[PDB]
């Protein structure tokens, strides 16, 4: 009881704390609520256009976008409340749906996405999320800060997998290139650039690989931009 | 570990709270990176929506998928930066006196009000008066409250503390319009607006309040919004003594 | 699948509904089987509890476990009632007409109010108007708002039914105490009870009212809460017509 | 649009239909919050028991019931915005906890338990929480509606494990044998009995079995009460 003042009742500090400790769970978990029923919406609207214009490779799109919203609202609603998961995972089955969403976008925004070698069914152990997460940001990072071509090759031997990312875009000079896994963190060049957006790509990358027992290297592109690559251990 | 399992085993006050600390840093980045993830996805469906419309032209539909996009899209953007800020200055708990923390919020507020051809006027000053908590915190949910009363104030603001052995009480109040008795519930939620406000508009986040009723909480205080004697909204904050 | 996805398909209005209807016999059994798997472990505390106190006897804190143990005990005995009946008479929507509907309610509550010295006025009766939805559900769903409002009143209740080209709206209203224009809101909330009937206590298990504004949203209708004329409570149930 | 009445604006059947469809998921969701904030103070009190007190056999129950508690909150706020969920599990780390919990009960009971067999590392493709359901729900059956005895035995072989349970209690008449497994049923013999509670058991572990393609009996027990047999299969 050294917690409120010096008389309060006994159920006025189990209230106290009860609030204390609870208070940024509820509102993670009232911000998912809320994310919730605009999505909700927006998958009636969907809903109604398949019941009248009928199927539609752009519709389909949309509606399975929002599944990925859905689903991301209900890990929000989980993890709040809660304060580690893992699985085992083929590394076919975790990013090929990244890559293909990859192409999607790379066609939309008129560059040339290439993927040298596919993942394979190589055995994995950890969060899927997590490591699509991984993937798909160096990816986009690729996607957008390139000029033109975004080169993808996987890699693996006895010890794992090797996923090397090139792009052809502005490098990214020596130095800032062990801070750019740095939150909030952004190169003097891209905050320059019209591109806008938080530092926090990168940084979400390094803690989803380093919880893996992987690395992350960015280096010299033979694209002429930047070079990423992420290294994860496989699976007895 | 979970500072109710701190709590669990003996350790001090201070350890529980920076326990506390810790497991909400950990927390806000969960809210930050799912914030960053969500884009992603939403990113693609509006590269879908904008090629259906190429298509099959408009409809009701697409405009009613569209603008849940784009709110979807504005709530994120919300939400990263107030993570942002949250995790820009650090959660440092520490004993501070109560006018330390709040003068010179209060001084500003004078001067804000001021340029604004509006009157703030503190009826009783706050004391010597010992908390525990996060400074940073403490000082900008005030400030919060006192910006906002300001601002939808008609032509006056009115702060008054007071202490006794328990704790502190801070009132805030303004002479703009109310804030109906059903939405006095609902103003400390995330995103909530009343509809007046989404009349003008002006941007406005949704987010400033729940912040403030999720950092008192945090504070062991409390928040009530009430009927205020002076016309608009009546805020009150109360708050621990230290010792 | 999703009631929703029946609706993307093409298929007819009702089989959306009975799509939904499905869905909802889903929740239910899952809402039953959790209720019942609560118990288990909520004995098994309680043998703990026990077995405390025969050891290291009474306590603020054990007493405390123990009352929030037995909080949840009631809830969860609450729970499985509830769902034992929804799961009693077979979910099945139907077009029937309004009259049909709550005459038979309607001549209850008054006989009820005159066994309990108080009057029942209908103002407008219901008419031959088409409803489409579940029977069992909508007429509890009035006789549950009409027989609190027997319950709570001083001496009188109200019925009044209107109807327009979108709908027919039932209001009732009594004499009694109000409900603050705060927990008018939350009302409709599983478990909430004012603390005036949290005073007498004598029983009650917070439900009905969460059932009934589930109940008619999910026949596309809507319920308010609101001052009575009348001094006490007045409820607002809308639904559409049917054609 | 033809499900408010003939002139609703697009915005209001689209809210229409959100209500309508998400009314059961959010009674579900906010009675699942309901519950959580006195199981929230119940643990609040337990924590400042052993900060008094100190460490407790008895405390440490309670501590871990209540951990069982928060758990299955936290999965009615999950299946209730949802709408199926299997992993592969051995039988020994299956079922172990369940076993032992139902020792500590019938000591409480002053009534004896015995383990013929116990589960060893048999390989199982599940639901966790469903089959542990199943076998807790037929044991402690067994514990109340018996007289002394209780016993319970595994056996595996190439095809699966089949559990066994006995008690020396009122049997089950051979008629109402059938019937036992169906919802809210209960024998004319145990509604008499001051025994009371919802007829949910059995029929719990009847669809926790046959969603993973085993079965269950209900038979004469040579202990003299009634025997309860589970059969699972195993997993490639
Ligand atoms: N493929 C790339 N080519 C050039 N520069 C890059 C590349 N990837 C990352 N960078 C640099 O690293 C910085 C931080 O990257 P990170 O993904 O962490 O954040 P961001 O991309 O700027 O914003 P967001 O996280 O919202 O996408 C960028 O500002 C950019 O300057
Ligand atoms: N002093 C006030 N008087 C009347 N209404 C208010 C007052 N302050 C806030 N409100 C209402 O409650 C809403 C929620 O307030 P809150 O501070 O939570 O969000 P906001 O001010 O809209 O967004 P932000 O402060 O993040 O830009 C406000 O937009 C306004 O609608
Ligand atoms: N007619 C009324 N007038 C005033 N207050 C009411 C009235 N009806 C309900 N309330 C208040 O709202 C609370 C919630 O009502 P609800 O019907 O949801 O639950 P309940 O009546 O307590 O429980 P149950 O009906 O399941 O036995 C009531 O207990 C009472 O506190
Ligand atoms: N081991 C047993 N010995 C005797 N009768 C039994 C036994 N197990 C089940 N029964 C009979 O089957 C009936 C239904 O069992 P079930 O577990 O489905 O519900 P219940 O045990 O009555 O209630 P609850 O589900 O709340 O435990 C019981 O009423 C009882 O008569
Ligand atoms: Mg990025
Ligand atoms: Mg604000
Ligand atoms: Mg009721
Ligand atoms: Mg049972």
């Amino acid at each position: 009881q050294e917690f409120l003042a010096a008389g309060a009742s006994f159920n006025q500090v189990v209230t106290a704390l009860e609030r204390m400790m609870t208070s940024q769970q509820r509102l993670l978990s009232d911000i998912s609520h809320e994310l919730r029923t605009p999505l909700t919406r927006l998958q009636l609207g969907t809903a109604l256009l398949r019941r009248r214009s009928g199927e539609s490779k752009e519709l389909e799109r949309i509606e399975t976008e929002a599944q990925r919203l859905d689903s991301m609202i209900n890990d929000l609603l989980v993890m709040s409340r809660n304060q580690l998961v893992s699985e085992t995972i083929k590394a076919n089955q975790l990013w090929s749906e990244v890559l293909d969403n990859a192409a999607f976008e790379a066609e939309q925004m008129g560059k040339s996405l290439t993927v040298n070698f596919p993942p394979g069914p190589w055995p994995l152990y950890g969060n899927p999320n997590a490591l699509e997460s991984a993937l798909e940001n160096i990816v986009r990072n690729a996607l957008r800060y390139s000029h033109t071509k975004i080169e993808v090759g996987f890699a693996v031997d006895k010890d794992g997998i090797t996923i090397t990312v090139d792009d052809d875009g502005p490098g990214v000079s020596p130095e800032d290139r062990e801070q750019i896994f740095r939150p909030f963190y952004r190169t003097d060049e891209a905050r320059d650039r019209e591109s806008g957006g938080t530092g926090l790509g990168l940084a979400i990358v390094e803690t989803a690989i380093q919880q893996h027992r992987g690395w992350v290297k960015a280096e010299d592109s033979p694209l002429g931009g930047l070079r990423l690559v992420i290294w994860l251990p496989l699976y007895k």
